[PDB]
């Protein structure tokens, strides 16, 4: 035994699963707005010897020795991160050690806030993420709501865009220490200048979690939150199309004074201390390297053309079913995802997702503003995944037809069934649907296989 | 742009940095006790298309859809995790989603304890890890000391072993809700039975963090903490020789008028997600599953047996050459060397050994508060390169030459950065270290290296 | 030395101060809404041998011995408390050990809530009290806001009455565990049925702090909060006209169930444990006795006539200066105090209070809804103090004339000065005012001395 | 209705209850160590018109108006408070607004510590007070254990004294921010210097809670904790013989490149008001000021001297009659009697002594966890009734008869409530206790009683 044996020779039971997952990725259509297909150059670094190196600390200030090479890789990842988002290395710094998106936000809270300090984020059913501070009415769900006190800001159930009105008044009542301007299911843009002026009034930190729109900000397509926020966290996958990791961007340098006083930003040393030694242990240098590869790809003109494509098909998604029997919350989209309101078409979110999944269309249910209730009303459909397969507008309008067909299968089964347990049932029971779904899935798998796919060929 | 371009073509700047680290690992003597060389089979899974799948939730209980095979992969990782440690699936469950060892420990605290509940682990300078609750006398350092109240227990400096007596004394006063049994720098076997009795007396959960000794535990070469702990966490690298990830083993079934069940499973799984983490790193979960099957093989038992032999051979070689060992020797994978009787501190030795491609780390000795005067040396990394007992005896020879080089420089320097700069500016000390480094690399390059050939 | 020597014989320096304070009490007019003049029967018990007894615990469940007599005094205080507010001793219990009003509320929070649990109270500048959870924008002021997380509910700056609208929406955002329906500077009534229905929606405890309107609820004049709240705290002075102490009323017995289930209230054992042994030590049995005396006086027809008088002069206060050059927030009063808005008369709160004090009219500045800012706009004027001196409507309309004269002295000095340091200055500097105030104070002291005064004659 | 009616006329039900307690105090032997008989002069101030004045704030810094003389009264109480303890007004300030001793301690924690900061006091069964942080093994009992994290230090059971060594050992591990020096049941003098060194080492505030010994400290008959503590709290009753209220003494001026000042004054005063309390009990503040001037007199020094003599006379009388004393004897105002060697527990003795008008309280002995087997007896209450050494020797005689009555009943009963009921139902034990009670009351009534005659 040497450890250099191939995976296909040593673990065939596993190797069959990697290929089965790779096949299904190429089999169907990925419409989850948070998913994407990583490049072979990044995964080549992800599965490298950099997994073997323990490099606790930071470049130049390690605790072990022998970090000569990983120090240059971390510094290059930092330079490529500041370059990808057009940041002066004197006005901004970046921490590339967060294991994923969730640890990145928890590190920002630990660095700048005390336990049980106040936090305001967009609620989870209103398009927010768990790590933005989510409690139900029974249990504290996210750990961000256990170690800190979180009050959600909602948004106008008629506008579809976040209620910067109600956020302003309640920020003066709740008196938060930090407000998160980030979204997980929101098809429009964020007024970060509005978010900064409410934060400056109640004196709260404005943290931007551009996790979903990271690649779009990098390609300078949509307005960048770095002009208004002081701290920016993000995912390294999603639109950035990299390995699973996180990044914490923080403002650095002099912020502002009598006739003689320099008043510097204090984010850097606190943020870096929260990541290590407070929260995380040994960095995942293989992930940091894979992120640096994906960040370099984000500085290229290819990535701007890819980013400019995720919107035009997001609009093509919005136009294709607005010109069908569907309405969209907020009234379309200005980013990468569409929030199709299946309520005015007599459908629910849990209904369509199970149907679309069985025909190899991966989606997820979303709670639209006028949804009520487990059976939400709306679906979450994204662009960046198929756009990385060289999908164009005509290709996305055809998927909408594949979706519309799947919806009208569910809408036909729903009127022939009752509850959700009977609906998700009859999707696999009724023989009239047992091969109507198979006939569809057949047409859907052949349409999807013909497109290219980033990464390795067989895994 | 297809996204299928190779790394050497697409990003030549990063491809070379990859190969530079590969050469550094192949040419150096990796003695960091927490480092190992992951197999190529696992790395193939680590850098696969499983990075692309968002599967928030658990097998069968996924929030989204399309996780058909990812559910099979995570379930396979769990089955191999319990098999690797001879665990009854009816008495033990495992969470395979912790991003690393530090998240695994934070998930256990968030699941079982309320904020500011009390935690007891071995003090960091005494051999405990950061995530076992560590505060300095000036600052709360570990987040385990911010969200929870930690009080450390200490070694008996006379013997270098854990002071199980003083732990029992202070646990009755501190009344902790959870006590951590697990070390980062400890050459001896933890008395898990004694820890269990202390936890039973003060009504505390016993958490075993076997991150450093997990591979040894899986190979049944040292006593298993599963026979005494309710919760067991571990890293998946180190002696398990896998990708970087975490595991949380917990008790299941009935604990003990009349059926008091265990209440760990769903609290632990809820703390991992949705409380603390987001999407699981399915590529890491798969690479861990590949490593876990390797841990069930007879090959891994003989390797773990060799790790113990190599550590003792390294320990015996140091003793015969006039070195002091904390706690007198070792019973696991690492060796704690006390360099104070030889005349050099761990800081100076760590820098000298690093410049000759020998990677160790300074280690606090019982007594010092002070610059560290010890050194922690591990066997599992080089043992994966087919090192044997005679090879580690030769490693101690290279270490002994490095110590005396640092000894002669200390006599020619005052402050520590005068010492560090003297190893670079001074022309002799430069070439004297260049000859030792070359002899070290020629000796290390000859041994095989797990993983890919080029990166 | 025996300890039985008189105070006038053993401590003449002190004895002179007791008489000086007694003289000034009879000298001037007490218009502080929270103050009152205690009866001689209560103070006789307040300065008794009951100060010597340590009786930690509760009747029947003491920790020491020899509590045979104080147990009957505590039980009688409990019976007289439930009788004074017409409570079924099966539906309500009372804890008579709170040292004062502030400890009473802190005990309720400790009993029912966890540290950093959420609390909603009326803000201090909006008429609330400190113990209702008051933070500034720099420091956490009240300890209730340090050990618990408090978000204030404000009230319509045009209505004058608490904004049950904004309280309802923010209670669904803040998700509090307990909401306090109590006031310190609020001239109108509280819709406790509105307060209960918002508490039932967000599932929060409704605590009523009737500290200011305790005597009015006891005399069954104004609506009682005990019909809507589960926990009621109060002061034993203020309108109850007793010694300084506090009381915690809690609901007791079965609250509600399948076909067989009794679901009891759990307030009693928690509330009693928070008072002792959690927060307080040895009870002040001399205060408990003095409270029981004052509570028995509250069950009498005399107290209803006294209570019915505190409002008619509160209205007479409201009418007298509404029919002068003054406006009142909320538009008058329905309880015992008036909140005179001195803004539309060109006056401030800090201006009039210092002027009225120097002529022996004790008042306090209050922040009216349209006040801005240290120099608030409005004054807090109460009835129960002088009403206990057998004051009637014609007597209160004359004080308003004494007030109006004092205001027009300040309004004349304010136009002759500038800031507050110069205003409070020229009140004692200008000789035209140095005896205009002395001539007034002379007429004010003779008008006030002629009225009776509860308590001892000389101290 | 004028409000000037007497209590005997207005409320005859309460007036009689007042006189019933007065007779119980005059006829009983008050041995509760924390009880004293307040003078009539102070009670006149306690039940005065100062109950009517709301003066939220501090002298000169009042939020309202009309506190002209109340400011003079509070300032006079402060001047007498520092004079009573020989304190330089430039080095010490005092807050006279704490409603009692428990609020005084909570105000110190709220002022100096953040929520969940760490507190160390002597354990309750070992002689510490509730407000020094007390949790059982099942529940946080004291609010000082809810808003802050308390860990107790313990007596050395071999000697009955505070284990200053183990306190130093556990303070280094627990790292408390404030350590409390002060007891409720402790017959010996606290080593405030040793407490100070432990606090200086772990960077903790030393809080001295002298509630039980304040009168002795004021009379300079025992060492003053002000020579070693930064914060000193006390009740105003007990040995100070005043009304029920609290005091917080704190350091002022300069504490120690170059003028590091003390930072207690405004933090302490802010915690009292507006943080914790509302309107001060000016009637209590005045009654306290009357008592504080009494504490500065030569009369109070001779009374405090007699308190020590009476406690030793009580202690010696118990020893000669075959009783055991925790820590061998006493150096202050109380005596801790161990009744386990005699064959009776404190619970049974406390009930028997109560039925014969002898008021003591059961007290845990070092070792027991168990029903208490000891008894705490205090001297300051009866010493205020002009009791002398021979009178306390007679008190021990009455106690000795009560113990043997309880001993014979224990031999005729099984459970504890069988014992308690036997003292009431059984006709002999009833009349045997009636004869002792009558002899106790005839002996006690003869001594003078401070306060009013009738109430
Ligand atoms: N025994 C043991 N050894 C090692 C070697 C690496 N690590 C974790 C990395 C050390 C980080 C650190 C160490 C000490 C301090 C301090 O402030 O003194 C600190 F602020 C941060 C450990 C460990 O956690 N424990
Ligand atoms: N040494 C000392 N003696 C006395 C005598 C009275 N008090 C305070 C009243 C005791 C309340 C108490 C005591 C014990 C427990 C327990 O749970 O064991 C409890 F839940 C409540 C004290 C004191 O605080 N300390
Ligand atoms: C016992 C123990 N537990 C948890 C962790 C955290 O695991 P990650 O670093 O993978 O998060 C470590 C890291 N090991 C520290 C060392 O090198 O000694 C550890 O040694
Ligand atoms: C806005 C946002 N922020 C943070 C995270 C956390 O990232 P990790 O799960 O990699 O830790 C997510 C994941 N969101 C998943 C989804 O929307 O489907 C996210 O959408
Ligand atoms: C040392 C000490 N500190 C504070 C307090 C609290 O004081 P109040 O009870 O006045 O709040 C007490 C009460 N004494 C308890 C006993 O009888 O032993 C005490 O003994
Ligand atoms: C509504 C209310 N509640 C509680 C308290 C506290 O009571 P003590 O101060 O007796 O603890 C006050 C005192 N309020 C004083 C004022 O309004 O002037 C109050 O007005």
């Amino acid at each position: 035994w040497t450890g250099q044996e191939s995976l296909s020779d040593s673990d065939p039971e596993m190797w069959e699963l990697l290929q089965r997952e790779k096949d299904r990725q190429c089999r169907g259509l990925e419409l989850i707005a948070s998913e994407n297909f990583c490049s072979r150059a990044a995964l080549e670094a992800l599965g490298s010897c950099l997994n073997n190196k323990y490099s606790e600390g930071y470049p130049g200030k390690r605790y072990y020795g022998g970090a000569e090479v990983v120090d240059e890789i971390e510094l290059l990842c930092q330079r490529r991160a500041l370059e990808a988002f057009d940041l002066d290395p004197a006005q901004w710094g970046v921490n590339v050690q967060p294991y994923s998106g969730s640890p990145a936000n928890l590190a920002v809270y630990t660095a700048l806030l005390q336990p049980h300090d106040r936090i305001m984020g967009l609620d989870l059913p209103d398009g927010g993420h768990l790590t933005h501070g989510y409690m139900s009415d029974v249990k504290r769900i996210s750990a961000t709501s256990i170690f800190f006190e979180s009050m959600p800001y909602k948004l106008n159930p008629k506008t579809g865009l976040i209620d910067y009105n109600q956020l302003a008044l309640t920020a003066r009542l709740f008196r938060p220490r930090l407000i998160i301007a980030g979204t997980s299911a929101y098809a429009r843009l964020i007024d970060y200048a509005r978010m900064r002026e409410v934060c400056d009034e109640v004196k709260a930190h404005l943290l931007a979690d551009m996790a979903h729109i990271s690649g779009l900000v990098a390609a300078k397509v949509i307005p960048s939150p770095f002009k208004h926020a002081d701290i920016v966290t993000t995912t390294t996958h999603k639109t950035l199309r990299g390995a699973r990791s996180g990044l914490i961007f923080y403002r650095k340098g002099v912020k502002a004074p009598k006739t003689g006083r320099e008043i510097p930003y204090t984010f850097e040393d606190r943020i870096n201390f929260a990541v290590f030694p407070s929260l995380q242990g040994g960095p995942h240098n293989h992930a940091i390297a894979a992120v640096a590869v994906a960040l370099k790809q984000a500085c290229t003109p290819m990535f701007r053309e890819y980013s400019l494509q995720v919107l035009k098909n997001a609009r093509a998604m919005a136009d294709a079913l607005l010109e069908r029997g569907y309405s969209l919350v907020s009234g379309g989209t200005d980013n990468h995802l569409v929030l199709v309101d299946l309520r005015p078409k007599g459908l629910d979110g849990a209904r369509a997702e199970r149907v679309l999944e069985l025909v190899s269309i991966t989606a997820n249910k979303n709670t639209c503003p006028g949804d009520r209730s487990i059976t939400p009303g709306g679906l979450r459909l994204g662009a960046p995944a198929l756009t990385s397969r060289q999908f164009r507008e005509d290709d996305f309008r055809r998927v909408v037809d594949f979706i519309d067909e799947g919806v009208n299968i569910g809408l036909e089964v729903k009127s022939k069934t009752a509850k959700l347990q009977d609906f998700k049932s009859f999707l696999l029971k009724d023989s009239e649907t047992s091969q109507r779904l198979a006939n569809l899935r057949q047409r859907v798998e052949q349409f999807a296989r013909a497109f290219p796919m980033p990464g390795f060929d067989e895994h």
